[PDB]
């Protein structure tokens, strides 16, 4: 008769198929608040000590820094941290990593060949890429791109960069609609999450638009990590410690990614063969903890006006 009440940031059919599968091993009902990542972050700020919210799940780490950092997560169970490397966990245990997803440059190549795509993420605030590529602003995992550019290459550069992006990029909701439109020929190319193909190819059977990994440790190779957390106020700390172990089970994470192509965090696990090798990434040396809360790139999304 336990229900517990997951805050899921994670793309909705994600959670509900894990919270399904756990379900059906434990017994235990989950009730799903779906939002975004922020936007429930901000909502367990402001709920606090009172929040119903028993787990939180993301798509994106600053968030669960954020309320690391203000002392809202509980320490999870060491054998439920010894799942893990400890570089996708937070510093002090109270959150997780649960997978990894990875920054990407779709393409159409009806419209451009692999050999003429930018070679570097810092080439798009080039004025030769202006109305070729999407981007989406308020993205998480953007947002997490434009921190790795400050902490890579310096604030002066970012805000170049963020400046050219905003001057001759093209402005998407969500990165649905900007892999949607590189798919509909609408735009050459978009950057988004590396999932997203494997969804749209899910539903369509076939697809012209194709990935490019910038691969090369350029800060467009980004490795951006979606975890779990206990909140500290959770009146079911058990089962809560229990569906968070669950997750990075064997069947936990399988069931995450039946329905997303992800990075599985659980240490020995392969990742689906379809999806670009993990080790073929080669991502700048950057950790979720070295991204943060994002504070800086946030500023500067706000004073370039994205
Ligand atoms: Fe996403």
């Amino acid at each position: 008769p336990v229900t517990l009440t997951l805050y899921n940031g994670q793309h909705a059919a994600t959670g509900i198929a894990i919270a399904k599968a756990f379900q059906d091993k434990t017994g235990i009902q989950v009730k799903i608040r779906k939002g975004g990542d922020g936007q429930l972050a901000s909502q367990i700020t402001e709920e606090g000590a009172r929040s119903p919210a028993d787990v939180l799940y993301t798509e994106e780490s600053p968030p669960l820094i954020r309320l690391a950092s203000a002392g809202l997560l509980a320490k999870l169970e060491p054998e439920t941290l010894a799942l893990v490397e400890p570089e996708h966990a937070g510093g002090n245990g109270d959150w997780i990593g649960i997978t990894a997803r990875t920054r990407v440059l779709a393409y159409n190549p009806k419209k451009i060949d692999e050999k003429d795509l930018p070679k570097s993420l810092m080439d798009l605030s080039d004025p030769s890429w202006s109305g070729r590529f999407g981007f989406v602003p308020t993205s998480g995992a953007f947002l997490e791109q434009v921190a790795a550019v400050i902490k890579l290459k310096g604030q002066e550069e970012a805000e170049d960069w963020l400046t050219g992006l905003k001057a001759f990029g093209s402005i998407y909701t969500n990165n649905v609609t900007a892999m949607k439109a590189v798919e509909n020929g609408e735009v050459d190319m978009a950057l988004i999450n590396n999932y997203y193909w494997y969804t749209l190819k899910k539903e369509k059977g076939e697809l012209n638009s194709r990935l490019h990994y910038f691969g090369n440790q350029d800060p467009g190779a980004l490795v951006t990590v979606s975890g779990a957390a206990v909140l500290k106020s959770s009146k079911h700390p058990r089962e809560a410690q229990q569906f968070v172990a669950f997750m990075l089970s064997e069947e936990g994470q399988k069931a995450i990614l039946s329905q997303s192509a992800e990075y599985p965090m659980r240490k020995g696990m392969q990742a689906d063969p379809a999806l670009k090798p993990f080790a073929e990434l080669d991502p700048p040396k950057l950790t979720p903890a070295d991204l943060g809360e994002a504070s800086e790139a946030l500023s500067l999304e706000r004073d370039v006006g994205l």
